[PDB]
Parts: structure tokens; sequence; C-alpha cells
């Protein structure tokens, strides 16, 4: 039993909710939230720009020292890192940029990253600027992650349009 409300389930593990994964986090606080980051850990936009401005920038100030230290991370690739006032954790995952011409066949990999924690917040990954198909995102989220996952859509009409599709 967990601190998660309103979410509809879609499987034995996938949950989701129209909601803002920021207000999500601050709400639940959580163990896991994810992160849909760039290869840089540059915290501009989207989910990564707004989780960062929620945490004063102090997300970015760790990023920097992280990719300082190691380098940047792979596509479809990811590292745990603080989660700051929002969460215990941040698990930093890179989807592929599709208009980067970045392989989509990344997106699964990127899913498979979810894997190795038990229970996660977590954002439609490699959508926005990304630019992949959020319907898509949603079918590689429910055939790749096994682990107990609450999925926060931003957009209303999308996820009216995600929860009444499929077979
Ligand atoms: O898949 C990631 C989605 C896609 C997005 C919004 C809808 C159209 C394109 C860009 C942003 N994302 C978010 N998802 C959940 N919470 C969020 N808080 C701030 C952003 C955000």
């Amino acid at each position: 039993v967990n601190s998660f409300s309103g979410y509809l389930k879609l499987t034995d593990n996938v949950y989701i909710k129209n909601a803002d994964i920021v207000e999500e986090a601050k709400k639940v606080k959580p163990t896991v939230v994810v992160n849909a980051a760039n290869v840089y850990l540059k915290h501009g936009g989207g989910v990564a720009g707004a989780l960062n401005k929620a945490t004063n920038n102090a997300m970015q100030v760790e990023s920097d020292d992280y990719i300082a230290t190691n380098g940047p991370l792979k596509v479809g690739g990811s590292c745990v890192l603080s989660g700051h006032n929002l969460a215990k954790h941040c698990l930093h995952v890179v989807g592929p940029n599709v208009n980067k011409g970045e392989d989509i066949q990344l997106l699964k990999s990127a899913y498979e990253n979810f894997n190795q924690h038990e229970v996660l917040l977590a954002p439609l990954l490699s959508a926005g600027i990304f630019g992949a198909d959020p319907i898509h995102s949603l079918r590689v989220c429910v055939d790749t992650v096994r682990t107990n996952v609450y999925l926060a859509v931003f957009d209303k009409n999308l996820y009216d349009k995600l929860v009444s599709s499929f077979l």
C-alpha cells in the first residue's frame, strides 16, 4: 500500500493519471521519481526543466558535478542521483531523441532502467522535444517495465486518448 491517489490501473504493474509529475512528486514524495533527461543532464524544459526548477536548481548543480566526474550518459541509459525536495532519489533516464535521428529501439532500453527499482513515479519517455509518439511510448512501457510504475501524463487530451486506446 502506497500514497499514490487517483491512478487508473492499466495492467498488473502499470498505473496512469492525468497529472504534472512535479506536483505528484511534491505531494507523494515517492522513493523514486524519473526524470526524462538528455545525455548531458542539462535540465532545460519539459519534465527536466520543471523538476529542476522545483529543486531551486539544486538538481542542476548536482548534475553538473556528476557530469564532471563521470562524463555523459548513453542514450537509453540512466543514473541515480538525489531527489532533493521532491523524492528520495531521482532516476535520470535518457530516451532516444527521434528529432536527433536517434534509434526508437533505444526507448525499450531506456524503460529497462525502471526494472532496477521496485516502485517509481515516472513520465512517458521520449515525448516532447524528443519527438516520439506518446501512444507508442506507453506500449513500450507496458511491455518492458515489470516493477510498479505510476505514470503522470501532463496533457489531458493525450491522457484521455491514451486511456481510451489499445485492444
Ligand atoms: O512525456 C513527457 C511529457 C510530455 C510533455 C507535455 C505534453 C506534450 C509534450 C511535452 C511534458 N511531459 C510531462 N509529463 C508529466 N509531468 C510533466 N510536468 C512538466 C512536464 C511534464
